[PDB]
């Protein structure tokens, strides 16, 4: 039994949709998928990939629904805009020291 | 006029409709997006999770997560994490470079 079946009560049979991505050892995973973007678009998005995506596919779903779990409001967005601030400070520190180490250059 | 979200559920939009202060009509675009990701279920459970001065926020993240994830159908906004992760650490590991070079300049 997958975590989805068990999650969803349905004897997991062979060819179950979510079994080769589901274990049932990470029980977070699916519960975090099911209550963000729910059981029956995932498998409607899983259909639209090539299989050899569905593995990925799956594991960035799991993050970004981790992550809305535990940040409602901004989800993983929360992390892409720290990191667009530091990308953003660290440029800028940059310049500074890149004209200056040019007009060490210049003598 | 009906809310982006009640014309592409094709249902009257009525007075107090949970999607209309954030889904404005002119922006269809992004409902069908949050709608193919996460659905107007959810969405509607969502925002009354939340309290009322978070809510546009709320949308404005979910609707750039969904926006990510017509683009990127297998990594999403997690591809822009990935991208973000390698660019910090390079451009600190510049800087400090940098900075060691500048050391130089005056000491050595
Ligand atoms: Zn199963
Ligand atoms: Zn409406």
């Amino acid at each position: 039994p997958c975590a989805a079946c068990k999650f969803l009560r349905r004897k997991c049979l062979p060819g179950c949709v979510f079994a080769p991505y589901f274990p049932p050892e990470e029980p977070q995973k699916f519960a975090n998928v099911h209550k963000v973007f729910g059981a029956s678009n995932v498998t409607k998005l899983l259909n639209e990939l090539p299989p050899h995506q569905r593995e990925d596919a799956v594991s960035s779903l799991a993050y970004e629904a981790e992550a809305r779990v535990k940040d409602p409001v901004y989800g993983c967005v929360g992390a892409i805009s720290v990191l667009q601030r530091q990308v953003h400070r660290l440029q800028k520190e940059l310049d500074a020291a890149h004209t200056e180490l040019l007009r060490y250059a210049c003598g």
